[PDB]
């Protein structure tokens, strides 16, 4: 009967269309390269005021070289003119009543205990220690550099998909609305401008610059390179997203080492709180390939061939 | 004959069970994301004694920012108060008999030869050089900071599988037996505590803290995120492993730059030996997908369909 | 007719050979690990002359620890003995006629404007600023350290394919023609020597050491680990390539902080131009697997089964 082939032909049309659209949607004919090879060069620009000091890129940015992870220092604690010696620790956790509770068995690790219980002040009695004196008092409150919100981060990112040897950069003057020197990334108005406003990045990550600068934190500027290398070079485009990674705070210690004319050594101990920026470059490209196209083909051919049998059994049996 | 279908039905039962278990074991129905996106923040805590000095996190940890690669300095060589000028190199390799063998053709690279053969000491005669004087003597023996074995490394790791947008952290209070502030990673007792004892890490890597601190080395704290994103969020868990990567030693040079009241410059040249720690975050997730499930399906369907024919030929023919 | 099976047998021979060679060529029977886990330790050696100074590894290499990204400083701009205060900016862009155009609305960001229009020199009138004085003059011309071309970069790279737990290093004495201490990488003569001549690396990237050292730049030493883990351990070999990533220049600012006997602070501000080296380790391994071998098998079986039908229709119909 002719209807049998009109039923089978309709079966093949519909089923093959479902299968066809499904496989065509997931790019099942594409080999995928998920090992992007990225290079990131960052440059921060701006100046702020902290205490009665002016902070420039050499004062608050660390490291200086412009790596994928850098820190803009917003608040810091200074302990000036430390020198090796003996002094009573100011931390209450080191409180003692006699030299019998200042032995090595107490607080394993941490500073060096001399073994004497000494009077840091009139209100506290702590174990004496050998080290940089006086000791640090990290419980005080200090200001924060507010101008850091208005600093700009310029991110140059140069990636390459090695499986296809397709390399490209994120400096795209045609895609930017304004000049490169004066543009400013906006997810909607200028999403390809490589210049980011620090405060903007803080907003895109859903963070308050006040609290963040106060406690420090870790934000991620995410550069995504989802690309179809079957399409034009113009189609491989970076997409920027932002996130807070510590989800607290972020601080680190470093000293400025000075020496006296008589040769003795003394440092300025600095506890730095700031916003660390981690440029995280993800990317995956898909290029047409014979092998995935053949495997997907056999899959769709056989799958339709079974679906028509099952549909005949489900339809005819009913 | 009915037995023919009882033979075929048994064929399908057994063969389909083998195939079924095989494909089900390898998660052939899963798409895999092998491009983990990790952020690592490390913090070292402890204090040691070297010479008649006390070393704190600001003295032996470099860099200070808490990156994925950092160095705990255990031994160092100091050459204090160097100044630009001329002096005889102390390295024997520069030995000379006359100014005729101190020309640019000799030892290309390395220091700057003035062209004069001068007497470094009474027992050695070396080419004179222009540079930081006096020259370094890197053949002496120095102590090592033993307290560095008892230092603790706290590793905060925040990763994300972008193909599935599944992000998670390694701070898991429910998985840790003890408090986060006081716990200590143990592969068996507390394998999810983010606080690692330096000496412990040295043991897990099969290394002697004595020899390692003496010669320096490169160890890797490996964080693995093998996850089945078909299962619960609770099931995606990090697994820590450890390894020595240099498999010798590790050292680097840096100077402390001082200036005189009259303006002349002089530095303290420091050759640092320590234990560099590289946090290596691997991970791959598998989530159910229609495409891999269909491809594997067709594969198992056809494979059984051929195995039954071949088994009929092998069985019936015999 | 026997010819029908001689036609079919020839069909299967030819078609199956095409399919067979195609699938065998792309290693369709292999699972692939594209998430290499690499560790990179770099060491630069050499000395240069800049001004009347001698630069050693402690002077021009930054950072010192030997990471995968480092910088060899070739040219720099020094602004010595800066101190917080007020002074007229030397940048023409800050030119003013009266204090009415030195308000916060002008040049948002950048230095701190006091609000006064002052005379930097007799030929220029600029807004006065609070900060490190005097201000920097980054428009002068300075020499470049030519010896940096002859420096050597030693790259120790230790990678691991985690999916197969196959770890290996790039120090291969058997593959190197000369001794490790004296060899020198040459793409043809010694392509496995880990010691690279800076000038050589500059040539392999198609760059002029003169212009590059003058303006600075970003080069990439690419280490590729394409490996067939079905073959011998000896067959997994690294291949080095080179590229310029900025495709201008590269510079960064850092200061040397000094303190006076009376306690006031003053720094030497340094703008550094150099060649940043980024070690980019790519790699992917392929190991025989049952699942990819079965999927490819079904694909080739079915594909031949359809090609023979289509070829019968194309041949017989004609
Ligand atoms: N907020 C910002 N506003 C303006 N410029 C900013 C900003 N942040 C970073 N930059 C960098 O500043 C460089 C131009 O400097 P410019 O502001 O005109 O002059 P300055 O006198 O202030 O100092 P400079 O030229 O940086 O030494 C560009 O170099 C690069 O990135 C730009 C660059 N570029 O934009 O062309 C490409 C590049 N690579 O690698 O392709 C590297 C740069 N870099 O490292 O600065
Ligand atoms: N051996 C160690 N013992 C105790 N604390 C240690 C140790 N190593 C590192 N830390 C970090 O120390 C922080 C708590 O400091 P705590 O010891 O209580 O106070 P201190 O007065 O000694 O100095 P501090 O608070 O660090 O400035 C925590 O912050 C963090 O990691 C912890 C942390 N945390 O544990 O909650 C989360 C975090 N991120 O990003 O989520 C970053 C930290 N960090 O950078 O230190
Ligand atoms: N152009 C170069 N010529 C000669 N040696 C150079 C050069 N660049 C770097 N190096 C490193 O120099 C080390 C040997 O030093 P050597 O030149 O003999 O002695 P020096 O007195 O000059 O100073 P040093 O031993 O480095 O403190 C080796 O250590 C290592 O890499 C080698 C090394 N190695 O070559 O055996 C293995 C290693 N890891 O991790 O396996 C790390 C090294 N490293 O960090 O220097
Ligand atoms: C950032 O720039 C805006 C623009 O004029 C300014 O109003 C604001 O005060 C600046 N932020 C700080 C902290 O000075
Ligand atoms: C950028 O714009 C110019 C227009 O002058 C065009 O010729 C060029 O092809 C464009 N490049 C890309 C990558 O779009
Ligand atoms: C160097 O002088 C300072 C005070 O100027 C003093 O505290 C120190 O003890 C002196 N050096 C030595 C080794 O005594
Ligand atoms: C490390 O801690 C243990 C615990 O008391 C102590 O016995 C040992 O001396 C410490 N190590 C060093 C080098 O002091
Ligand atoms: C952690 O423990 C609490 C128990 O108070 C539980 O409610 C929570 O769901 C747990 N979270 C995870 C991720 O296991
Ligand atoms: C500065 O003084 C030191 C000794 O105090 C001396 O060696 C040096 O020559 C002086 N500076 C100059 C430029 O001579
Ligand atoms: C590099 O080495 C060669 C080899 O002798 C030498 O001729 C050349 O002058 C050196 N380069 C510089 C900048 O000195
Ligand atoms: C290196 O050479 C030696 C020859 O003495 C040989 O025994 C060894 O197997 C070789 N190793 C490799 C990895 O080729
Ligand atoms: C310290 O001395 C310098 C000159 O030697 C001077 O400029 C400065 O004002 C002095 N310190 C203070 C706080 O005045
Ligand atoms: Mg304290
Ligand atoms: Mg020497
Ligand atoms: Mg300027
Ligand atoms: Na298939």
């Amino acid at each position: 009967w002719t209807i049998g082939i009109i039923n089978r032909v309709v079966q093949l049309l519909i089923i093959s269309y479902f299968v066809g659209w499904v496989f065509l949607h997931e790019k099942a004919y594409q080999v995928r390269d998920t090992a992007i090879e990225s290079s990131v060069v960052t440059k921060v620009k701006g100046s702020g005021l902290y205490a009665n000091r002016v902070m420039d890129v050499s004062d608050y940015v660390t490291p200086p070289q412009g790596t994928s992870v850098f820190v803009i220092i917003t608040k810091m604690i200074v302990t000036e003119n430390q020198m090796q010696g003996f002094c009573p620790e100011s931390e209450e956790k080191y409180r003692c009543v006699s030299d019998s509770q200042c032995g090595p068995e107490r607080l394993p690790g941490g500073g060096i205990l001399t073994g004497r219980c000494v009077n840091y002040s009139s209100v506290l009695r702590t174990c004496e220690i050998q080290g940089w004196c006086p000791t640090e008092v990290d419980t005080v409150e200090t200001p924060i550099m507010m101008e850091a919100e208005n600093f700009t981060i310029f991110i140059k990112n140069s990636i390459r998909f090695p499986l296809f040897n397709f390399e490209k950069g994120n400096l795209l003057p045609n895609l930017t609305a304004r000049d490169m020197k004066t543009c400013r990334f906006h997810p909607d108005k200028d999403p390809f401008c490589p210049i980011l406003r620090v405060g903007d990045v803080v907003k895109f990550a859903g963070q308050d610059f006040a609290k963040l600068a106060r406690t420090g934190g870790v934000l991620g500027i995410k550069i995504g390179w989802v690309c179809d290398l079957d399409k034009a070079w113009d189609q491989c485009i970076p997409k920027y997203s932002f996130t807070r990674l510590d989800s607290p705070g972020y601080n680190f210690r470093f000293a400025k080492y000075y020496k006296m004319e008589n040769g003795s050594e003394y440092r300025t101990l600095l506890k730095a709180f700031g916003i660390r920026f981690d440029v995280l470059v993800y990317g995956n490209a898909g290029k047409f390939n014979i092998i995935p196209t053949i495997i997907s083909s056999v899959a769709a051919f056989t799958s339709v061939g079974v679906g028509t049998v099952l549909c005949d059994i489900i339809l005819l049996n009913f």
